[PDB]
RNA sequence: UCUACCCAUGGCCAGGGUGAAGCGCGGGUAAGACCGCGUGGAGGCCCGAACCCACUUAGGUUGAAGACUGAGGGGAUGAGCUGUGGGUAGGGGUGAAAGGCCAAUCAAACUCCGUGAUAGCUGGUUCUCCCCGAAAUGCAUUUAGGUGCAGCGUCGCAUGUUUCUUGCCGGAGGUAGAGCUACUGGAUGGCCGAUGGGCCCCACAGGGUUACUGACGUCAGCCAAACUCCGAAUGCCGGU
RNA sequence: GUCAGGUAGAGAAUACUAAGGCGUACGAGUGAACUAUGGUUAAGGAACUCGGCAAAAUGCCCCCGUAACUUCGGGAGAAG
RNA sequence: AAAACACAGGUCCGUGCGAAGUCGCAAGACGAUGUAUACGGACUGACGCCUGCCCGGUGCUGGCAGUAAACGGCGGUGGUCAUCCUAGGUAGCGAAAUGAAUGGCGUAACGACUUCUCAACUGUCUCAACCAUAGACUCGGCGAAAUUGCACUACGAGUAAAGAUGCUCGUUACGCGCGGCAGGACGAAAAGACCCCGGGACCUUCACUACAACUUGGUAUUGGUGCUCGAUACGGUUUGUGUAGGAUAGGUGGGAGACUGUGAAGCUCACACGCCAGUGUGGGUGGAGUCGUUGUUGAAAUACCACUCUGAUCGUAUUGGGCCUCUAACCUCGGACCGUAUAUCCGGUUCAGGGACAGUGCCUGGUGGGUAGUUUAACUGGGGCGGUUGCCUCCUAAAAUGUAACGGAGGCGCCCAAAGGUUCCCUCAACCUGGACGGCAAUCAGGUGUUGAGUGUAAGUGCACAAGGGAGCUUGACUGCGAGACGGACAUGUCGAGCAGGGACGAAAGUCGGGACUAGUGAUCCGGCACCUCUGAGUGGAAGGGGUGUCGCUCAACGGAUAAAAGGUACCCCGGGGAUAACAGGCUGAUCUUCCCCAAGAGUCCAUAUCGACGGGAUGGUUUGGCACCUCGAUGUCGGCUCGUCGCAUCCUGGGGCUGGAGCAGGUCCCAAGGGUUGGGCUGUUCGCCCAUUAAAGCGGCACGCG
């Protein structure tokens, strides 16, 4: 450019931000013990992504959030080039100034892998490829993968691979048939709820008849598998007993949560979302009442749009509940940036399922581990909250106390006397309504049970006022 | 003589509306523009018969008809329709251009001739009995549904068991099988345990001795079209 | 190409008729279904359907009254 | 019948006048009885809007001045080519009714155009009924046609060239008619238009080869004058370095005479040469002999020549090219007369213009789809796209040879003057030991080391006896041959003992006609080059031919159609094919569909109320497929309508078990096919979405039933 449109200087329209080829962290790296073979670690991920939006500090978490997503799904990052771009780019993604860089940034890697942020619509990844003619899958695709990787039951065999079809079909000439040509098992590769390949080797498949008629049919699956759920769930809902959830961003101790306060035993891995299949177990209040406790999915930032169906069965726990809890991973940076999209998945389906919003309980975990981010009232970034921690099992008594009292209690405090000929009622409040105490009177009790309503009416009969 | 276009010379277009220029009276206006009122009758104007077309629908669809009928439809003073007489002719004509039309036919008319065109393609090829009796393979092919040569039939002449079957004898294999501690590779479980780690007491030595891992071997149990230390049965080549 | 009666009519349209010319060359029956061409229809009124295709509707004369827009001519027989 | 063509309007290009353009071989014609305000061709298509930074000079019309993105540049930058003022239909201006500001927006009126909505109306429909006429039907008369192997021509389930009136086993059926329906006879009709193969046709082009047309030149018509550059012929003293030197000498053969007193040698000077070798020309007091083979230089003498040529460029004869003209060939559709009463024809005479130009002939190059004749491969699980095509090596290949696939892996189109021949000698790879660099690791020593290294090059077969590693000498990487065989359609391709001649190496025996072996290549024709004893169109020669050796092809589609060749056809046509595709049928069941088996787990505890991973086993024949068996001398497609009929894998109704069945209501499984299973708006929908109901708004087969 010689004299088109004065920017002599910049030749990226931007003073500090244009191209920027930061390599800041270098997103992370790895070390020894992955060298047998080649394909136990591979795609050295390179990643890039646009700051379109405020402070570099609280974009920095975003890439964050996507190495975490490379190193859970196996395949180790290698470079991170985050550009400084205004605006989103219209047509392409990296800049057009990087249109070239890119391919001189990849030659450091020791596999072909560049992988971008933002959901791309095909117009993207026409040219985005022929850039570095390298196989690139954006956040979605490495969300899709993941859990096609992580997939175990059979429900979930049928949403993850919908999907995947649902995010494929937009996009299905020219990327769908390069992985149709890239056939090695990549990060893009996924392997649908088999996850051990299986239709792996088909990936995502190709054909837009065969996507259409193996659509068609998962939708008619999981329509059938909301009838089985809504079975399954009924005796809980014929008995109303209270329910608790616990929902969060992933990796903030969601499931040893639940293995702490009752020894359930769910599998607690350090990865990313792995509790992928909603799970419930008994619990009893400290004091009185009986409860449910869930765990759910997992909540990110930019959460896909194609993966609502496969959180829908959250999505039902969290509208059937009483008390929802909210935890979040003290001992990590910036630790509001995972509570705001926790509460915006909370206004959506709220929304969608139009319902009076739950209490929102509120915990800090892994409080052990932290440095106090806050170290005070600052560290009560939202003040109210209890600081439990659940690899030692801190807050387990607070919490335990706290979230029943949180919970509301429908029970009748009513004060009876019962001669001993009808033990059978002293035995029936004693195992059904949480009495708090009484003194063995002459010929019956002064108990004072937070009884029922089945024995409300039972125990009017044979009151007392004193 | 149909149709396309052109030339010469003729004819036809019921009826009913609208109301251009111009002109006049004027006004209007400084005057002009213009405005009113009259006359006037223009227009590829309007509605609509004859006429010329052919938009829709139904019928016909071995028709009444090798392109029509019924009902509606478009133009109908015009780049109009039409009579009579002419002109342009085939790689040519004409074309408000459709590969349209040029005698019921047009991505090159018809007729006769070259001419009995040619067709690796299709069809057809007419009486009897007797004797023998296939092939659908190889090679080559502007070749793959054709053909050339070889193989297999038959007839004749020459030779005469040379053919074939069985027994015996002499042969070369690397298949089936099996084996791998005999090579090249895969691979299971131990034992031996280098080294690397092991890193602490604390030396930096030496020790403990690594969740360890692990050279090197070693034992056991396996695998292979393109592995063979091995290795048949049949078949094949000679002799008898 | 020539002629173009009468009444109704603007009309060479249409209907009925004068002059004149014809009954046009297979007939006779018969309430079959069905097909064609006509006719009518309760109550709804395009629900039919690819689609108001087809049919139905409007229609003449005289008085009034006539929109957006406009290339100032028109629209316009507006509509009513 | 239109949105296409045309159109008025516009823009560009060409044309100065029997014009350009077109028809004709030409003459001639139209253009036009016109004349740049006109005519021809090409694009666009009323009308309007969008939209130049402002005049110096590459230059232009020329008289300085236009001009606008006439050419930049939008740059300062007015401004709005106006004062000054810069060699991209362009981001000028970068201005969203909408990349077009020469291509996009608008646009009144108009349209048998396309797509929607409203009011009115209606048998279009709910959902039909009735009436008349013309057929149909009956009676009398006349009286066809396509079709046709047959015939006292059933149905089910099978079988069969995989859809049976004809076959098999059963079930049903008295003989002959009439009126109707349209499910079959793969009904009739048209030697399938789709698809493939072969032929053709017409079209296109930077396919090949030609031609027309245009055009560049040479020359003939075609001549004269001059200038004019010289391509021209014919002669010329002095000049001329080894020149031996009476001394810077062209010979030559005559050579002994010429120069002779107007002037010998010797000269002296101006000037050429200038290599002062000093010759000389010319000029000058100038003369009264130097001379010459004087043998002299191979050789004159500056004595001559007759030449030779050698001086060194002056005259000298014809001659090309250029320029200038001129008239006389030739040309004029410029005029005037005459034939000629008639005459824009034609010819003749004459004047006026051009004029050796043009036009035309023969020759010669260039452009040349304007036109023609033709080419444009085959294989192929249809064709196309993609790949391949010859040679070598493995596996497939079933222990001889051979053996296919669009089966599995690779290589080659060479390299080497030594990496060939011979003689002689040697042994590796790896491991251990210990030595400065030195390291697991360059070199060294010792020890193990029997083949695991190497072998130019792929792979295989081999080779430690070495074919592997060295050194010496050599060219057998020969010539004339080759008994006998291998492989073989043929053409090719191989191996070969041994003989003779001349060699190499080795003392000799003996080995040597390329390389451990198998790839490294191309027939024939045609034509080069060298040698030879062949032959030489009457003869002698030569030309040409012949023989021997050898050379020229990615003829790679590699047994090689021509030396030379790409496409389109939905405008297509013919000949064939179910040899081969699209629909349907048939086989398979990968895919799909419905279940089942084991039980990790989920389900508040709880494998099995409801679900069920990881794996396995099936049914069915509805999806997409795979195959290519029937049909290409025709089996008419999707959807909708009308009419159905059947299965159950049951949507509703009916009967049961379990339940995480208290009741109400559900979930799931079993039994159950009698009946029923709505009407609309959107969508090609094939699918589906929406609206209001319903007991419910089932899923499927029947050529995805039914033209
Ligand atoms: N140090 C520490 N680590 C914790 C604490 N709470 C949870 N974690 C860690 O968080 C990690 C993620 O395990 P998990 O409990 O599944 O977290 P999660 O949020 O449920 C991840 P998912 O959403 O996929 O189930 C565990 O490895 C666990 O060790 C804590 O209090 N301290």
């Amino acid at each position: 450019e010689n004299s088109v449109a004065p920017s002599t200087g910049e030749l990226a329209l931007e003073d500090r931000a244009s191209l920027r080829r930061v390599a800041g962290l270098s997103t992370e790296l790895a070390d020894v013990s992955e060298v047998e073979y080649r394909q136990l670690r591979l795609e050295r991920v390179v990643l890039v992504g646009v700051w379109t939006e405020g402070s570099a500090a609280d974009a920095e978490a975003s890439l964050a959030e996507l190495a975490a997503l490379a190193e859970t799904a196996g395949s180790e990052v290698l470079e991170g080039l985050i550009q400084r771009r205004d605006k989103p780019d219209p047509s392409t993604y990296i800049g057009s100034g990087k249109a070239a860089e890119l391919r001189e940034v990849v030659l450091a890697t020791g596999a072909d892998t560049v992988i971008c942020d933002g959901e791309l619509s095909p117009a993207q990844l026409n040219a985005l490829e022929k850039a570095v003619k390298v196989k690139v899958i954006d956040r979605t695709a490495l969300i899709l993968d993941i859990f096609a990787q992580h997939a175990t039951s059979r429900e979930g065999k049928a949403q993850v691979s919908l999907a995947q079809m649902e995010y494929m079909l937009p996009r299905l000439r020219g990327w769908g048939e390069s992985m149709s040509r890239q056939a090695g098992g990549r990060a893009g590769g996924a392997g649908g709820g088999v996850g051990t390949r299986g239709p792996g080797e088909t990936k995502i498949e190709t054909d837009r008849r065969r996507i259409r008629e193996r659509m068609a049919k998962l939708r008619r699956e999981i329509r059938d598998m909301k009838k089985i759920r809504d079975t399954q769930r009924g005796s809980r809902r014929r008995s109303e007993i209270p329910s608790v959830a616990i929902v969060g961003y992933t990796n903030a101790g969601k499931s040893s949560l639940l293995n702490a306060l009752t020894g359930a035993g769910v599998l607690v891995e350090n990865a990313l979302f792995a509790t992928l299949e909603p799970t419930t177990r008994r619990g009893e209040f400290e004091d009185g009442r009986p409860f449910v406790l869930t765990d759910t999915v997992g909540f990110v930032r930019h959460l896909p749009t194609q993966l609502v169906e496969a959180f829908r069965s959250t999505l039902e726990e969290v509208v059937d509940a009483d008390l929802l809890i909210h935890v979040v991973d003290g001992s990590d940076v910036n630790p509001l940036a995972q509570i705001n999209a926790v509460r915006t998945v909370i206004n959506e389906v709220v929304a969608e399922y139009d319902i009076a919003p739950p209490p929102e309980l509120l915990v800090v975990n892994k409080i052990d581990a932290a440095t106090g981010v806050g170290l005070a009232q600052l560290r009560r970034a939202l003040p109210d909250a209890v600081f439990v921690s659940a690899r030692t099992g801190d807050g387990l008594d607070k919490l335990r106390s706290r979230m029943g009292e949180l919970v509301e209690s429908t029970d009748a405090t009513v004060d009876v006397t019962i001669p001993y000929d009808r033990g059978d009622l002293v035995a029936r409040v004693h195992t059904d309504g949480h009495v708090d105490a009484t003194e063995h009177t002459d010929a019956g009790t002064r108990i004072k049970a937070r009884v029922p309503a089945p024995l409300a009416a039972t125990l009017r009969e044979y009151a007392t006022f004193a």
